[PDB]
DNA sequence: ATGTGACTTATAGTCCGTGTGATTATAGTCAACAT
DNA sequence: ATGTTGACTATAATCACACGGACTATAAGTCACAT
């Protein structure tokens, strides 16, 4: 569908593994619904800044390096 | 309100002056509302990536210039 | 399957939904997965005393209590 | 180990009493091991109610009946 | 008769995730009138 | 030109639940040897 979803739900993930958390851990840290996480994840789903914002603040990331990390997946072949 | 979600519309913003952009052009050019883009300016809307996406496009830039200067607005 | 366990099973959802809890809560109380809980009201699963026991801790219920209306069910036309 | 789980156990061991069965008996007549019910009623089993419902079986005793007897134990 | 121990094998119970209908909050989109 | 106020309607986001696969703990079932 979208191009950028794609790859913030993908970079949600990836730090997600990182951190070594799991889903519903971060669902609590994000203060979101368990199925959200991992509807994000799963299918891409079209967040919302502030629902982005509350995962980062979950994964433990400032919204800097969520953003850096993000530029560089944009960036990849 | 949000912070990110400010500095978010402040780099909207700013694009769409440093390239003598009218909102009604931005809205003509990314086929949004012309109030809608108002709006997210005034820091009155919470947009999703998906919309976001369509303000780029109709600001002419990519996803990689605007996240670079989305960091460089948020570290003051 | 087993006469007793669906009945079992059905006691357990009757009085979670009589004391407005959700699975979650009870699998939360009862410290057992919500899968389990689940996979209990389900498909009637074969637990053990032990987690029968867990199960009526966390409805904040008495062993008595618990056997009062599974005899109840066991009796029903 | 478990304040139930003694009871049953307990139970177990007093039905077949009360009907006069050897262990031997009571696992012939419930199609299970003979140390299966050794270990049960010496409380070193943490039966499924599949299992009690096959020992309710053997001793010939309705679950109704079982349970009615086992709040009864319960309460000293 | 019953009670051990110790040793496989079935399965109970855990852990992490997917996918879904139904409801609620809210973004998406577009009026009217402002300046 | 941009701002603001209501609106209607799409959909983001919530909430309670089902369902699966893979892994771990342990109950199920059977030996040998006590007594």
């Amino acid at each position: 569908e979208s191009f950028l979803l794609s790859k913030v739900s993908f970079v949600i993930k990836k730090i997600r593994l990182e951190k070594g958390m799991t889903q519903e851990d971060l669902a609590y840290k994000s203060n979101l619904d368990r199925t959200y996480i991992s509807g994000i994840e799963r299918n891409s789903r079209n967040l919302t800044i502030k629902s982005l914002e509350l995962i980062m603040k979950g994964l433990e990331v400032s919204d800097v390096v969520f953003f850096e990390m993000l530029i560089k997946e944009i960036l990849k072949h």
